[PDB]
RNA sequence: AAUUGAAGAGUUUGAUCAUGGCUCAGAUUGAACGCUGGCGGCAGGCCUAACACAUGCAAGUCGAACGGUAACAGGAAGAAG
């Protein structure tokens, strides 16, 4: 059963001949509690349809992230535009400690305990897609074993 | 057995993305102030002028070193009815 939860929403403008006309945007991630976490982004005229459009778009862009027990295996870097992130396993307990606009995208991954921190400027739109490719670059011992002997 | 450790937001431009400053959520105090006020255990109490200081008390003991007896406590002696 897939989960969902909203992150943020802000207004925009166009300022066309008649005057200022507005629109709304939303962003949301999804996760099944066993890795395999995606996200989406969409806009519409009003929030109740905007969030629905965002979620309906979010069903695409699925990925596959290997996980071990309940903690992430090895550290990983992350870079995109103007934001950088850092992570660390911290096996067992201590829950998850992380800043805002980072908690949700990691929670649905299923990991019940991990330690992480983000560096630099942290606009939420840019910060996402950093943990994504960070998990994409992740390797478990089976893959590296598949290219070197045992 | 003796080192399990990393939370962010607000803020300009009609709206955007950055770089940049400012401020706020913590833990502390040899602490002062405002209001309020039950009990017991511990600990602590001139940073400011090394400014000038009333009055009491904070360094004496040995007669088993010595010449001695100004204040007792007893002791022979003499004057007491």
């Amino acid at each position: 059963e897939l989960q969902e939860k909203l992150i943020a929403v802000n207004r925009v403008s166009k300022t066309v001949k008649g005057g200022r006309i507005f629109s709304f945007t939303a962003l949301t991630v999804v996760g099944d509690g066993n890795g395999r976490v995606g996200f989406g982004y969409g806009k519409a005229r009003e929030v109740p349809a905007a969030i629905q459009k965002a979620m309906e778009k979010a069903r695409r862009n699925m990925i596959n992230v290997a996980l071990n027990n309940g903690t992430l295996q090895h550290p990983v870097k992350g870079v995109h535009t103007g934001s950088r992130v850092f992570m660390q396993p911290a096996s067992e307990g201590t829950g998850i400690i992380a800043g805002g606009a980072m908690r949700a995208v990691l929670e649905v991954a299923g990991v019940h305990n991990v330690l992480a921190k983000a560096y630099g400027s942290t606009n939420p739109i840019n910060v996402v897609r950093a943990t994504i490719d960070g998990l994409e670059n992740m390797n478990s011992p089976e893959m590296v074993a598949a290219k070197r002997g045992k």
